[PDB]
């Protein structure tokens, strides 16, 4: 896209959803209430993999990627533009595994990422990641910067 002024059409790069938006649009009211293995990701920054069935009824499908679910640098924002979220166990508010990419402690002077996987800061950063409220830490790889964890109810 945007190779030249002859074609100024642009679509989002980076976000993806599985099942596809086209598949999810075809589901009956019964099936859209129990979508399995829903995955919403951003190739550059992270993904969320819902581990229970999700009820997508009434949710405008085009709002899921990059509105309801947003991945930025070292940042997961869920329902950030929404005043309210559904009840625990309803809607997207169910069990999920979240992966965040290129998470590295930063040099406190330059705020550049410390990428040395053997730096003693690495273990301190994991230990602090384990403490994040409402998360269940699974793993952190100092070499890739991938941080993985689960949440019991994704929006709480």
């Amino acid at each position: 896209s945007l190779d030249g002024i002859d074609d100024l059409e642009f679509v989002d790069e980076n976000y993806y959803i599985s099942p596809s938006l086209d598949t999810l649009a075809t589901l009956s009211k019964y099936e859209i209430q129990k979508v399995e293995n829903l995955v919403v990701g951003n190739k550059q920054y992270g993904k969320i993999e819902f581990l229970d069935p999700v009820d997508l009824s009434d949710i405008p499908l085009g709002s899921i990627c990059d509105d309801l679910v947003v991945f930025q640098p070292m940042s997961v924002l869920l329902y950030n533009n929404s005043t309210n979220v559904p009840e625990k166990g309803k809607g997207l508010n169910v069990r999920a595994r979240i992966s965040c990419y290129n998470c590295y402690p930063l040099d406190k002077s330059t705020r550049k990422p410390i990428k040395d996987p053997n730096h003693r800061i690495m273990e301190r950063y994991s230990e602090k990641l384990k403490k994040i409220p409402h998360t269940h830490f699974e793993s952190y790889d100092p070499a890739s910067g991938t941080y993985c964890f689960t949440v019991d109810h994704a929006l709480e």
